[PDB]
């Protein structure tokens, strides 16, 4: 399955047209079905070709040339689907060879403003469609987001660091263009309590589990008993934890309860049947006394006798079903259920997996939407998730080769009419002089964090459209830190990628509690989730760093652990360019939020158009995701502007 495969890799059904193609091909959608089969296997093989040698271009011709027959006869399709796929960046994006140089005469000029992977990305579409355009970044680097460490043979990433599974993703394509070393990450991590010591094998699956369980009650809370709403507030995922964890301590407090009285049952027969059996025994003794007096005895002593032994078939055999109760209870008081759910131990190990939550979300779990916080989880690709070994940076440093990128260059306003374009920004190295770029269209790829900035960073005139500005409300954007910690000895498992640290309370359970171990040179990364992430921005890098050395000393224990060399700490809420790390679906908001993003601002015809993490709602908070919503928007520009 070469072309099922590339179908695949390119997020398409391989035998059914999406409702994209069916919109640009409504000739074929409805019309014989045997010309659709041929549309889409012209449209996979299209694909297979480019992704077989993603690094040179791939001509209308070349993909002819290398149809078979009956395909390479019926030239009018081919082009109209290698015209489709290239416009839409399915085919010819990111870095290549280009063999068809291009034209000097550029067409349309659009003004991106952010020179992150979105940012980039709809540029060298544009750029290759031959359009005029021009990069405004207020940073004096490229690539937003994805910023990485560079000193000596150190390399580190303060920025995302993580490529999701291959199966599908286009940072698969990217990766074999720069040449970027990716490594997976390897599943064993180990967890140290606050003491340092391991938590062994057996609580850590345990606890584990009883995370797994807890999220999966909160989906089943969700989708089908529609439990969303409380209060007429929408409810949080940490809301509905907490209450699932509330029942499985009522459950356990009830299990416990009547065991209770299972025990005082047996010892309420007990007490009630060793009483009889002391009148039993006190009647015995009226015998073994009185009975022995007279002549007529031969039949008084038989008397005396059947009567006195009638009175031990019954006694012993009390004492029998005595033991049988005396089993019973201490059969019970030694089989007591859970006295707890989780014992004070057990709840700091699972807040360090609530943590990790917090982590991979960017933002404290009350904050998320229990309905829609993984609204996305239908899109995930497939494979291992892998680490940049040579620092995520190398991505946006070559999708930036030959654009007219200007840096230092802090965009301020945005001016939109039915007959142009202005932005207005001004030199971040010295706010006095201002520049006034003109052009057809403006690609806005600003972060959600700088969206919501308030007072306002940047102006746009007119001023947003309420269903914008509403939107940007609603939405979530996140923060999470990270902690480069640069050594000239490796004191830690080499062998393992990550190991965390758990947590004394359930408030600061993101401070510090997971270390990456992913680069050449002896560097751990520690990470800064949830709550602690915004309140560790408030603390210098020092007293951070001394944090980390005391964790780390307590884990392998200090002369283990020298004086770091290097050290980086990030501040991504304090960031002005970007005011978080990422956006995430916010308890009220929704995945239709992420749509309402992308939707271009239009006076009499389109001019103000988004791109970035935040407009893309199948791939939402991801470096791909910014990619894809890049290439996306450079299609809709294009289709605006060159028809
Ligand atoms: C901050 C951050 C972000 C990420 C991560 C860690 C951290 C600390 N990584 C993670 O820990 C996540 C892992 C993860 C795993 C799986 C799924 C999801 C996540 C991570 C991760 N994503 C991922 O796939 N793998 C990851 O490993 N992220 C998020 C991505 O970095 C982010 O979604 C993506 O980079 C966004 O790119 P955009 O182009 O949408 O935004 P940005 O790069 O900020 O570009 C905007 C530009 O605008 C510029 N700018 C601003 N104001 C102005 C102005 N006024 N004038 C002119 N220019 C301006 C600003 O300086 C930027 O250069």
């Amino acid at each position: 399955s070469g072309v099922e495969g590339a179908a695949f890799q390119s997020r398409l059904p391989h035998d059914r047209m999406t409702s994209q193609e069916a919109a640009c091909f409504p000739d074929i959608i409805s019309g014989p079905q045997q010309t659709q089969k041929v549309f889409l296997f012209i449209r996979n093989r299209t694909l297979q070709l480019w992704l077989d040698n993603p690094k040179i271009q791939l001509t209308f011709e070349a993909t002819l040339q290398q149809l078979e027959a009956p395909y390479n006869s019926d030239t009018v399709l081919v082009h109209r689907v290698h015209s489709y796929l290239e416009r839409h960046g399915l085919i010819n994006f990111g870095i290549y060879k280009r063999i068809k140089p291009l034209p000097t005469k550029k067409t349309g000029k659009v003004i991106i403003i952010g020179s992150g992977v979105s940012g980039l990305a709809a540029a060298r579409q544009l750029q290759s469609f031959g359009m005029d355009v021009t990069l405004l970044e207020a940073r004096d680097r490229v690539g937003g987001r994805v910023a990485t460490f560079r000193k000596g043979n150190y390399v580190a990433d303060l920025g995302a660091m993580v490529v999701t599974g291959l199966g599908g993703n286009p940072m698969a394509v990217v990766s074999k263009q720069v040449n970027m070393e990716l490594a997976k990450i390897k599943q064993k991590c180990p967890l140290y309590e606050a003491n340092g010591q391991a938590v062994p094998k057996e609580k850590d699956e345990m606890v584990e589990q009883e995370f797994n369980r807890l999220l999966e009650a909160t989906s089943y809370l969700s989708h089908q008993l529609d439990f969303n709403v409380l209060n007429n507030k929408p409810v949080s995922l940490g809301q509905a934890l907490e209450v699932v964890i509330q029942l499985q301590e009522k459950h356990v407090k009830d299990e416990q309860i009547e065991h209770w009285k299972k025990i005082v049952k047996t010892q309420e027969e007990l007490k009630e049947l060793l009483n009889k059996m002391v009148n039993l025994k006190e009647k015995i003794k009226e015998l073994h006394q009185q009975y022995k007096e007279d002549i007529t005895a031969e039949f008084l002593v038989k008397s005396k006798h059947r009567d006195l032994t009638a009175l031990c078939k019954e006694y012993d055999e009390l004492a029998e079903t005595q033991g049988k109760l005396e089993e019973k209870l201490q059969e019970l008081e030694a089989n007591p259920p859970s006295d707890v759910y989780l014992s004070s131990r057990d709840r700091q190990i699972l807040d360090w997996h609530f943590a990790n939550l917090e982590f991979a979300n960017a933002t404290p779990l009350s904050t998320l939407s229990l309905k829609h916080w993984d609204q996305d989880d239908d899109f995930e690709f497939t494979g291992s998730h892998l680490t940049v070994r040579n620092g995520y940076s190398c991505v946006p440093v070559a999708l930036a080769e030959g654009l007219d990128i200007k840096l230092n260059t802090a965009v301020r306003q945005v001016r939109y009419t039915a007959s142009g374009c202005e932005v207005i920004a001004v030199n971040t190295r010295s706010t006095s002089q201002t520049f006034i770029y003109k052009c057809d269209a403006v690609l806005c790829t600003l972060p959600l964090g700088v969206l919501k900035q308030q007072p306002p960073a940047v102006q746009f005139v007119p001023p947003l459209p309420e269903w914008k500005t509403s939107a940007v409300q609603r939405m979530g954007f996140g923060n999470l830190n990270k902690v480069v910690l640069c050594f000239d000895r490796v004191f830690w498992d080499p062998s393992v990628n990550l190991f965390g640290h758990v947590g004394s309370t359930t408030a600061s359970r993101g401070e510090l509690f997971l270390f990456w171990n992913l680069y050449k040179a002896p560097i751990l990364l520690a990470l800064v989730a949830g709550e602690a992430a915004g309140i560790m921005e408030n603390i210098s890098d020092d007293v951070i760093v001394g944090r980390c050395l005391a964790i780390l000393k307590g884990i392998f224990g200090s002369s283990a652990v020298p004086q770091p060399k290097e050290t980086v700490v990030s501040r991504w809420r304090a960031d002005p360019w970007a005011r978080g790390s990422y956006s995430y679906v916010a308890a009220g908001s929704s995945g239709n939020d992420y749509d309402l993003m992308a939707q271009p601002i239009t006076p009499p015809i389109p001019r103000l158009f988004f791109a970035g993490e935040h407009t893309i709602r199948n791939y939402p908070a991801t470096v791909h995701g910014a990619l894809l919503s890049g290439l996306r928007e450079a299609g809709r520009i294009a289709d605006q502007f060159l028809g």
